[PDB]
């Protein structure tokens, strides 16, 4: 998988909206509770993501927030190719994993948005079986560093 | 400078609050307009940062948002050394870039992210070498061995 490829989508929990991005090659994720499932919030999130990593292509759903003029303008400005594919054709399974972790730690936080970030942390730091090997957070840095050469 | 060391501070622009984090060894930054200069918002930002990078130490000032029990608890939970005893120069640089592109966006928060992008992708003189975003990835990857 190319080091520049991400998948993005929204999932829902406690009547709130969570935007989730996955770096396909590594399994690293970033997620944010957003106030509304709008193009403005999606574009804001995409600009944050693009300033952090060398984002070349984002695969997204085809809902109005992802097809909005403001997401298109954000992608154009940041040099991101947006890909939609066949309508309703990694991200979904990641929604499920994220929600599982959130459930595991939900009582450890007072507000859902804090729990979301605790769950992202747990996901990105996790080593398979808890012993050695690499975490997703290490894999994304290794892949990107190697691509830079 | 150690790969795990960050500085965090708040700066102000257009009467709004911008939280700024700098990775000291690389010059890479993350920044966001926050609705209030509170411990809750600071802890949310710190937990985001900590989930992305191997954060070992954050240097902060001693204002009420950074000494709040919520920020202390976030650092404890994430295993981060919070030290109260580069970030200023970075506040100014960020503000300079924001000024350069401010008319390109409708809201300050979007302009802030455009400015972070410009900063993190910038090559010295615009020609070759590495950017701050490449430097942090190189430093961390190397530290992993």
């Amino acid at each position: 998988c190319s080091p520049g490829i991400w998948q993005l989508d929204c999932t829902h929990l406690e009547g709130k909206v969570i935007l989730v991005a996955v770096h396909v090659a590594s399994g690293y994720i970033e997620a944010e509770v957003i106030p509304a499932e709008t193009g403005q919030e999606t574009a804001y999130f995409l600009l944050k993501l693009a300033g952090r990593w060398p984002v070349k292509t984002v695969h997204t759903d085809n809902g109005s927030n992802f097809t909005s003029n403001t997401v298109k303008a954000a992608c154009w400005w940041a040099g991101i190719k947006q890909e939609f594919g066949i309508p309703y054709n990694v991200i979904e399974s990641m929604n499920k994993e994220l929600k599982k972790i959130i459930g595991q730690i939900r009582d450890q936080a007072e507000h859902l948005k804090i729990a979301v970030q605790m769950a992202v942390f747990i996901h990105n730091k996790k080593r398979k079986g808890g012993i050695g090997g690499y975490s997703a957070g290490e894999r994304i840095v290794d892949i990107i560093a190697t691509d830079i050469q």
